């Protein structure tokens, strides 16, 4: 369990059109809840909490 910007495959963000379709995504993934920064780090990605390690980060660098 930790915070991650969570990725599809490969390293790449899904479509947050609302905060809300993030924190949905994150729940379905079994973690605590998720929120969108927009105007913050990343810019436009899909933060997710208590996202088992298992599941990758967005690190920063290519999206495949």
């Amino acid at each position: 369990v930790r915070d991650a910007y969570i990725a599809q495959n490969y390293n790449c963000v899904y479509h947050c059109a609302r905060d809300a379709y993030c924190n949905e995504l994150c729940t379905k993934n079994g973690a605590k809840s998720g929120s969108c920064p927009y105007l913050g780090e990343h810019k436009f990605a899909c933060y997710c909490k208590d996202l088992p390690d298992n599941v990758p980060i967005r690190v920063p660098g290519k999206c495949h």
